[PDB]
C-alpha cells in the first residue's frame, strides 16, 4: 500500500519525541535503565547531527550488591496502529550478555495489545529474530511467502511459553557483529489489519528499495519485494490482537533470555552473565546503537 510520512526522527529529534523509561527491567536483566537527563549527563544517549547513539556504560566496574549496568530504553511518545516504521541502523549493540531490541508494544495491557519484535537477539548470536507475542488464538501457517525461516508458529504467550511466533532472518549480517562489520542496514515493518511484515536490507544491498534507503515522504510497499518475515492473518486476526503500540529501542543485559547459563555459555561467553557484565566494562564499548533515522508512515 501507499503511505505518507507521519514522523521523521533524526538526531536531536529523538529527545523530544521519545522518553527514556527509567523502569525496573521487565525482562529481569543486569541493567539500570536511566532517565533522559541521566542518560544525557552520562553520555549514554547522544543525539546530534544525523546520529543517535544509545549505549551501555563501558567504564564502571559494578558493585555486585548495587544496580545493574547503566543503559537506556527509549519509547516513542506517539502510538501507532496501521503504519510502516523504517529504521536506518549503522550499528547495534554487541558483546557477551547483550540483549538489544527494536520493537513495538502496548506495555499497559501486555500481551493483549500485542508485541512485534523487529530487531532482537542475544549474546551476539546471529541471525536476527522477528517475533509476535499476543494473547489467545493467534497462530501462523506452516508455509507463507517470506525469505526467513519460521521457528514457532503459535504467537499466544499463554500457550507457547512467551516464545511468541518467530521468524529467523536468512543471513548472518542481519544481526550482531556480522551486521556491525557490514555497516548495519535497514529494517522496515509494515502493520495492517491483515498482516505484519518485516524486511531487512543489508547496508551494501544492491536491491534495497529507494523508499526504504532514502526515506522520501511517500512510499509504496507494493514495490518492496518479498518480506523477510511475514505474519499473515490466516490463523490470527491481526487487528484484534494488536492495538495502538509505542516504538521501543533498548539494550538490556543477561535476564530471562540472554542470562540463561545454557544460552550465555552456549554462545561461548565465559562464567556467569551477571559476573561478566559487572566486571568487564571495557567489553561493552561496542554495546551501542548508532541510528541514522527512524521514520514512520501512515
Ligand atoms: C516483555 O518482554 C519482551 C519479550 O517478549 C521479547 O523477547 O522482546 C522484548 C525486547 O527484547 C522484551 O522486552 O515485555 C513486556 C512489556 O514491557 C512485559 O510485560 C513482559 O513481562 C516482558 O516479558
Ligand atoms: C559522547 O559520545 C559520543 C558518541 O560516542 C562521542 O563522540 C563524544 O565524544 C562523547 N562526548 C564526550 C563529551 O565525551
Amino acid at each position: 500500500a501507499t503511505y505518507h510520512l507521519e514522523d521523521n526522527w533524526v538526531g536531536s529529534a529523538f529527545l523530544s519525541t521519545f522518553t527514556h523509561e527509567a523502569i525496573a527491567d521487565p525482562t529481569h536483566g543486569r541493567v539500570n535503565y536511566v532517565d533522559q537527563a541521566t542518560a544525557l549527563a552520562k553520555n549514554l544517549t547522544y543525539a546530534s547531527g544525523d546520529t543517535l547513539i544509545l549505549r551501555a556504560d563501558h567504564t564502571t566496574t559494578l558493585s555486585p550488591s548495587g544496580p545493574g549496568r547503566n543503559s537506556v530504553r527509549i519509547r516513542s511518545i506517539k502510538t501507532y496502529t496501521t503504519h510502516v516504521a523504517v529504521f536506518d541502523v549503522r550499528h547495534m549493540p554487541q558483546g557477551c550478555g547483550t540483549w538489544p531490541a527494536a520493537w513495538e508494544t502496548d506495555e499497559g495491557d501486555w500481551p493483549n495489545g500485542g508485541e512485534v519484535d523487529i530487531i532482537e537477539g542475544v549474546n551476539d548470536q546471529s541471525p536476527n529474530a522477528m517475533t509476535l507475542h499476543t494473547g489467545a488464538n493467534c497462530a501462523m501457517p506452516a508455509s507463507r511467502t517470506m525469505t526467513g525461516h519460521a521457528t514457532n508458529n503459535n504467537c499466544d504467550v499463554n500457550t507457547d511459553g512467551n516464545t511468541g511466533c518467530g521468524v529467523q532472518a536468512p543471513t548472518a549480517n542481519s544481526y550482531g557483529p556480522s551486521f556491525n562489520a557490514n555497516g548495519g542496514g535497514w529494517y522496515a515493518m509494515e502493520r495492517t489489519n491483515s498482516f505484519i511484515k518485516v524486511w531487512f536490507f543489508p547496508r551494501n544491498a544492491g536491491n534495497v528499495p529507494n523508499d526504504i534507503a532514502s526515506g522520501p515522504a511517500t512510499i509504496n510497499t507494493d514495490n518492496w519485494g518479498t518480506p523477510t518475515a511475514f505474519f499473515p492473518n490466516t490463523n490470527c486476526d491481526i487487528g484484534s490482537h494488536f492495538d495502538a503500540n509505542n516504538i521501543i529501542i533498548n539494550l538490556t543485559f543477561c535476564g530471562d533470555w540472554a542470562g540463561q547459563a545454557s544460552i550465555f555459555n552456549g554462545a561461548g561467553c565465559p562464567g556467569s552473565c551477571v559476573d561478566y557484565v559487572n566486571n568487564n566494562p571495557s567489553a561493552f564499548a561496542n554495546a551501542y546503537w548508532d541510528i541514522a533515522s527512524v521514520r514512520v508512515y501512515q
